[PDB]
């Protein structure tokens, strides 16, 4: 029995996600087909011109997918499973110049050095300072008494996290922001006019004057971790260093954005669990918080060789693509999947990804960003209440809030 679908329906069209998530599909498939060849049409791979791609929709398959990076590469095709339609494929490879879109050994490489820079004190140390931010931008946005919550609380904290980890001066911190709101949405009207090359070279070139800086002058970042050789003489070269800082710019800034305004969203239509987190404070809300947002939709691999995967058989060259929107309510993992449970525990959500190689390193900063903002907004927004609908984002990728107007005092 095939799955009750459009035809022609493509689980990455970003038209969909313009307008809503396609929940009640992905549950078809995980019904009917939980390994799905989704078909593209000549010219509607979103860059990717093979023909289509296998639709994976169950947390186990994302989880073995994600634990045998051997066979389902990153580097092949890059994870990013949509562009605008007409990118040209050599736009695509450069990707493969951040660790996200390496396999091993360069991929395994790059990742010992860089796991110096987001070892738990690092992350510790910015927990201050973070969480004075985070009260400070409940407070202004608290003192407008209504206004869009996407862009008043969900976007500063994780921008400055970034740069609290990075060490970027306050001066520089408004052209970093800038510089990573151009790499993202490019297929959404509001941002048909970003340009992620132009950002990403600049961006590149502010990033090695600063490798080169802080080589000089060693200071507490993570930059002098990254960059100062280790006994085998294993650093990041200063165009690895630019590599790295684009990646954590774009990493680092919207799906933990989305995270948050999601997440108020969940509370505005959960109003028991708002009213249970204001009183209780609990952390595992984070998690819960990314569960249900998961700002990450999908991401995709190549198999280098044919695979055997829960009875299907993928061959060489295929593309998987792993829908972490599907996985996260898969009803053979979770408890009442569809519920909204802040105080859910064990988590084993895949919006980090599946474990292995490739596993998010910036997920316990964005837990903690979401943890420490959610404290602020119940501290000086206790009775916030939305004025009208959020604004989706047209992505075949990203679970994007543009925008979403609250009234803070209610
Ligand atoms: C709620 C926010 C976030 C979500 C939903 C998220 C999601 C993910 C996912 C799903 C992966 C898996 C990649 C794969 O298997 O192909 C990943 C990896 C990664 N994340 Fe995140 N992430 C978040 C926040 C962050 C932050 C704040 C940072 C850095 C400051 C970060 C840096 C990275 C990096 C560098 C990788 C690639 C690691 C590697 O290839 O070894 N992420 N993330
Ligand atoms: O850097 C990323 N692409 C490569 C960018 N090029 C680098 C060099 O040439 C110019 C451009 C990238 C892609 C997707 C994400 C999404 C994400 C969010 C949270 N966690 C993990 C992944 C992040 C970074
Ligand atoms: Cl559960």
């Amino acid at each position: 029995p095939s799955p009750n679908l459009p035809p022609g329906f493509d689980f990455t069209d970003p038209a969909i996600y313009a307008e809503r998530l396609p929940v009640a599909e992905f549950a078809e498939l995980r019904s009917a087909a939980p390994i799905w060849w989704n078909g593209q049409d000549p010219g509607k791979g979103g860059g990717f011109h093979d023909g289509g791609f296998w639709a994976i929709t169950k947390l186990n398959d994302v989880k073995e997918i994600s634990r045998h990076s051997d066979v389902f590469s990153s580097y092949e095709n890059g994870v990013i499973p949509r562009f605008k339609n007409d990118i040209a494929r050599e736009d695509i490879e450069v990707q493969r110049f951040v660790m996200l879109n390496m396999d091993a050994p360069h991929h395994t490489r790059l990742r010992k050095i860089i796991s110096r820079g987001f070892t738990p004190r690092a992350v510790g140390r910015l927990h201050d300072e973070l969480q004075e931010r985070a009260q400070k931008i409940a407070a202004e946005a608290a003192a407008a008494g209504s206004g869009d919550f996407v862009e008043q609380v969900s976007c500063e904290l994780p921008l400055q996290a970034i740069a609290g980890l990075l060490g970027v001066p306050q001066e520089d911190r408004g052209k970093l922001f800038h510089w990573s709101n151009e790499m993202t949405g490019n297929e959404d009207p509001e941002y048909a006019h970003i340009d992620p090359k132009a950002s990403s070279a600049e961006l590149i070139g502010y990033a090695m004057k600063m490798a080169e800086e802080k080589a000089k002058n060693p200071a507490d970042d993570i930059v002098t971790q990254l960059i100062q050789a280790d006994i085998d003489g294993e650093k990041l070269s200063d165009d690895e260093f630019g590599f790295f800082v684009v990646m954590l710019a774009v990493a680092g800034n919207e799906t933990t954005r989305n995270s948050i305004t999601q997440g108020m969203m969940a509370f505005a239509e959960h109003p028991d669990q708002w009213e249970l987190y204001k009183k209780v404070r609990p952390e595992t809300a984070a998690d819960e918080i990314v569960r249900w947002a998961t700002p990450v939709t999908a991401f995709q691999r190549t198999a280098l060789r044919d695979y055997e995967l829960s009875g299907v058989q993928i061959k060489k060259g295929q593309r998987v693509v792993m829908f972490y929107r599907s996985a996260n309510f898969d009803e053979e993992v979770f408890q009442d999947p569809f519920t909204f449970n802040i105080l859910r525990n064990p988590n084993p959500h895949v919006g980090f990804g599946g474990t292995g190689a490739h596993y998010c390193i910036g997920a316990n900063l964005a837990r903690m960003t979401i943890n420490l903002i959610f404290n602020a907004v119940a501290d000086h927004m206790p009775d916030l209440k939305p004025i009208s609908a959020p604004e989706r984002l047209r992505s075949g990728w990203l679970n994007g809030i543009k925008h979403w107007q609250v009234d803070y005092t209610g």
